[PDB]
């Protein structure tokens, strides 16, 4: 028993991290097969970031201008191309530590592990959720760009995020591995509105099921609700509307605990309307939304 | 910016994990050089765990009874010995993935990463603190025994914990890598009192400094206090007494932010006496104590 904000083991991803330098800028790259992926803003200087013309900036660059180093060994760059906001540097050597991998675009509300890196070296790993507004609340300092987010299913790493920037509000924005930003964000040093965020309702319910499985039950009540009634409360408290697809994904947790999804919704409704009254759930004094129903089942079953 | 409960990258530890089977029991082992370390309770059966005679149980076992498998390859056991509550199985092959390592006994209040494993396979990584009462609030299910805790300083892994059991209260107990339990715990299936736990005051203060560095400042007030006055409040709220050694370790964070340690103590005093009033600090609605002053500096500076 016990419940933790668990990240995937980062080993398979550590073996892919490289340092990429272009001029005076150094950031992180991901070396998979004979390609290194990194944010295209590695080609920018301070004067450029306000509104860089990436096509023009990249034209002044040659294969030899991109310095790629994997630990202490230098990789030979034989090609370069820009795909959306990522640069793909073709190298003459396939990464011998390349795991089985996929590039996936995750949905808002889904979770993933981030391996924060500096100068191509891993510093730490933490579990994140892609906010409904497509930002992530990470921990990234100068030099962290090119750090990636991923999920792991047995031996396959599904890369879903590459870190590009911190918005003036202190939240983080990045792209999928094809360089498409999550959300409306552009890779420019400008004020960018991130939409209204909401709490991931299906994840809070999954976390309430994790609480019951692990022994924290004080919040269970004698009430039930309907999807319509619950959604009126979800609206008032900036929670995502619950759909039948969300109820269906909560099926296994409802079956395991014997607590019907709408009964758990009624517990969540009471917690939203009355707060915690100074109590905690799974060591938290707020409603946790960065655990999906899949995460809860995985952690509660011990999937390796 | 941003602050997360970050774990160390687990790669160096994943390459050491093995499965150890003895009879019908399977758990995790740590393969370093030509030795595999695992909890000695791998030799027990259900009837034994109420009060096992480990010396007698181990005498009925031979090198060939310990099945050690690293992924898909079987290791040949050429020796076995019990040191405190750990078994050391000598194997004929040194682990080629053995990183630089140390065995350390951490102090209560210190933090470490845990790589939860099942059947010798890593499932996840999370950051823990050794509670003042020598328990850890982990996430471990059946089969997790032998999972380890560690810290990493550049290329050196300092192994500090090996998981042995879950107490009837749902908290976790384990040993250092020499098999000495942290706390009063014994490896028996019996009710075991874990002492009164307290909140790690120096860690809460370090986390308040992390909050100021990252922009959450609402809790800063116009007051100051003394170590004596603060400790009277710490006593009332089951917080560890603050010492000058704790103030000294907070020095770098006090210097970076310009907020004197006793002024931060006065903010903490007001938060203990008045609560959060429905606000959050670094995404938490409670006072966080699982970040040491070293962790805060490391995460705020980007040490890899
Ligand atoms: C506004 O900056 C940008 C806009 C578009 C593109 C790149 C930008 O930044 C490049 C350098 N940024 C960093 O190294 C970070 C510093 C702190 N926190 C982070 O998450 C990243
Ligand atoms: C009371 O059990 C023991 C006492 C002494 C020694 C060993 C004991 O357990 C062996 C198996 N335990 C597990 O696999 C766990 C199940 C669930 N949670 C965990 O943290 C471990």
């Amino acid at each position: 028993s016990g419940f933790r904000k668990m990240a995937f083991p980062s080993g398979k991803v550590e073996g892919c991290m490289v340092q990429v330098t272009c001029g005076t800028t150094t950031l992180n790259g991901l070396w998979l097969d004979d390609v290194v992926y990194c944010p295209r803003h590695v080609i920018c200087t301070s004067e450029d970031m306000l509104n860089p013309n990436y096509e023009d900036l990249l034209i002044r660059k040659s294969n030899h201008n991109f310095l790629v180093q994997a630990g202490n060994v230098q990789l030979r760059v034989i090609g370069h191309s820009m795909q959306n906001c990522v640069l793909k540097l073709k190298v003459d050597t396939a990464n011998p530590k390349t795991p089985k991998y996929k590039f996936v675009r995750i949905q808002p509300g889904q979770t993933f592990s981030v391996l924060a890196c500096y100068n191509g070296s891993p510093s730490g790993v933490y579990q994140c959720a892609m906010r409904p507004n497509f930002t992530i609340k990470g921990s990234f300092l100068n030099g962290s760009c090119g750090s990636v987010g991923f999920n792991i299913d047995y031996d396959c790493v599904s890369f879903c995020y590459m870190h590009h920037m911190e918005l003036p509000t202190g939240v983080h924005a990045g792209t999928d591995l094809e360089g498409n930003f999550y959300g409306p964000f552009v890779d420019r040093q400008t004020a960018q509105a991130a939409g209204t965020d909401t709490t991931i309702t299906v994840n809070v319910l999954a976390w309430l099921y994790a609480a019951v499985i692990n022994g924290d039950r004080w919040f269970l009540n004698r009430f039930t609700t309907t999807l319509n009634d619950f959604n009126l409360v979800a609206m008032k408290y900036n929670y995502e509307p619950l759909t039948q697809d969300h109820v269906d994904i909560l099926g296994p947790l409802s079956a395991q605990t014997g607590i019907a999804v709408l009964d758990m919704c009624a517990s969540l409704k009471e917690l939203l309307q009355n707060g915690m009254n100074g109590r905690t759930i799974l060591g938290s004094a707020l409603l946790e939304d960065e655990f999906t129903p899949f995460d809860v089942v995985r952690q509660c079953s011990g999937v390796t």
